[PDB]
């Protein structure tokens, strides 16, 4: 039950949008929590997925105009403190049966981290699938392959 990672990311889902979740990965489960910075510790659980059910690990080709938020800086006057929980512009992708999960990491080296982790520990599941997404779904399709079904069959072998 110990964890085996644990970041803060932006975390991505009708309304789109985008919040802050602390991560947590065991050889069991991935769960992600609010964070309370105000006490500086673990706050309520808001989802988790069971790492069995994970059918895909991948980056996810990064969107055109991103916001501040999602976009490299200043980072002179804001010292890497800062700009590691406010800017989170290198996303990556965790499929499972419900559909993509998506997650904005800081850095390139965390999100190789968590994807290089996770990829381990799902290695020896039944559904792994051969072909993904490497394009976002949004409105209704993945801007990859124009498929209107969120558990479409990927367009891209890897
Ligand atoms: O508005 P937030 O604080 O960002 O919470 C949202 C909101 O959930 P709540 O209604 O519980 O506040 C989303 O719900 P909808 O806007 O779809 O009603 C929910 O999505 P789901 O209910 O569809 O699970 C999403 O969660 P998620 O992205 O896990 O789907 C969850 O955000 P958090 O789960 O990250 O707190
Ligand atoms: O949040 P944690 O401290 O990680 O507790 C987990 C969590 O339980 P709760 O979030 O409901 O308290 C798991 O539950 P789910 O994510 O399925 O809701 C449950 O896993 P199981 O589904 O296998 O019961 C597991 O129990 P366990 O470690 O006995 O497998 C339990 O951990 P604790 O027993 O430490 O509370
Ligand atoms: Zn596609």
């Amino acid at each position: 039950a110990t964890v085996i990672l644990e970041s803060i990311f932006l975390k991505r889902s009708s309304p789109l949008n985008f919040k802050k979740r602390l991560f947590l990965l065991t050889v069991q489960k991935l769960s992600y929590y609010e964070y309370d910075f105000e006490r500086g510790r673990r706050g309520s659980k808001k989802g988790s997925i069971d790492v069995e059910k994970i059918t895909c690990v991948e980056t996810v080709v990064p969107e055109k105009n991103p916001p501040p938020e999602r976009q490299i800086p200043e980072e002179s006057s804001e010292t890497e403190q800062i700009s590691i929980i406010e800017r989170f512009p290198y996303p990556f992708q965790v499929v499972y049966d419900e559909g993509p999960l998506y997650v904005f990491s800081p850095t390139e080296e965390l999100r190789k981290r968590w994807i290089h982790q996770l990829k381990n520990v799902i290695r020896y599941n039944s559904d792994l699938v051969q072909k993904y997404h490497p394009c976002f779904w949004i409105d209704g399709q993945y801007l990859c392959c124009s498929q209107t079904a969120k558990n479409a069959m990927g367009c891209q072998i890897l």
